[PDB]
């Protein structure tokens, strides 16, 4: 993880770029929106998040998207969570719920923090991008997700929350049915999102 793209995941955290290609709205809930760009020749999408969330510290917000002891505890959607250390980088192991049929996937990956000062403005920054290790192989029943690349940018709102900014990406490695799409944007992650607040709250 470079200097420039830890910058790179700030731009749209002030102005959201959306015009060079077709995002379309997709979600907007506790003050935040999803956008979604569909990959015409894949039907693989891509994912952007901007919005706030007062009542909930943009130091707080970092320090639990890092929390995993935490995170195992209050998210329902982790069936399994673990990091090491491996040369001299986290290594992130996390195995996600899905609607049966479905079977669950998992992601091997490396994720790193940078608190920054851009401009005086102080801002988290988290990145995360897959990698693979021979101790770790796939597992049958569960897929493993192979190309995935997350950014995550959290400055304060001024007031009681955090605005923050996501970007996502990952070949989920199946296709994904629309009435997941359906439940995802309607109840999964508006019910999420309260969660989270929530577990903000008991910090
Ligand atoms: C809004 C419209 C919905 C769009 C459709 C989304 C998903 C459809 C595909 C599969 C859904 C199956 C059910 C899974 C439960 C989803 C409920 C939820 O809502 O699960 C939040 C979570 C954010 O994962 P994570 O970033 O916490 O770490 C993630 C690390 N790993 C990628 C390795 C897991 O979703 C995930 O994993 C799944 C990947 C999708 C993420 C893309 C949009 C992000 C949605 C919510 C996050 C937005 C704001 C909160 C984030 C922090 C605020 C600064």
């Amino acid at each position: 993880f470079s200097e420039e793209q830890f910058w790179e995941a700030c731009a749209e955290l002030q102005q959201p770029a959306l015009a060079g290609a077709d995002w379309q709205l997709l979600v907007e809930t506790s003050g935040i929106s999803i956008y979604r760009l569909l990959d015409k020749k894949t039907g693989l999408y891509e994912y952007k998040v901007f919005g706030v969330l007062e009542d909930c510290s943009p130091t707080l917000l970092a320090d639990i998207y890092m929390d995993s002891d935490y995170r195992k505890q209050w998210d329902q959607y982790v069936k399994e969570l673990y990091e090491q250390e491996c040369n001299g980088e986290t290594v992130v192991y996390w195995e996600v719920k899905y609607p049966f049929p479905m079977s669950n996937r998992d992601y091997v990956y490396l994720r790193q923090r940078r608190d920054l000062d851009m401009e005086g403005r102080k801002i988290h920054v988290i990145l995360a991008r897959s990698t693979s290790m021979p101790q770790l192989g796939e597992r049958s029943g569960v897929i493993r997700v192979k190309q995935y690349k997350q950014s995550l940018a959290i400055e304060s709102d001024g007031k009681k929350g955090s605005k923050v900014f996501m970007y996502y990406f990952d070949n989920p490695g199946g296709q994904i049915p629309s009435w997941l799409i359906n439940w995802a944007a309607k109840n999964g992650v508006p019910n999420f999102l309260k969660d989270m607040a929530r577990a903000c709250q008991n910090y």
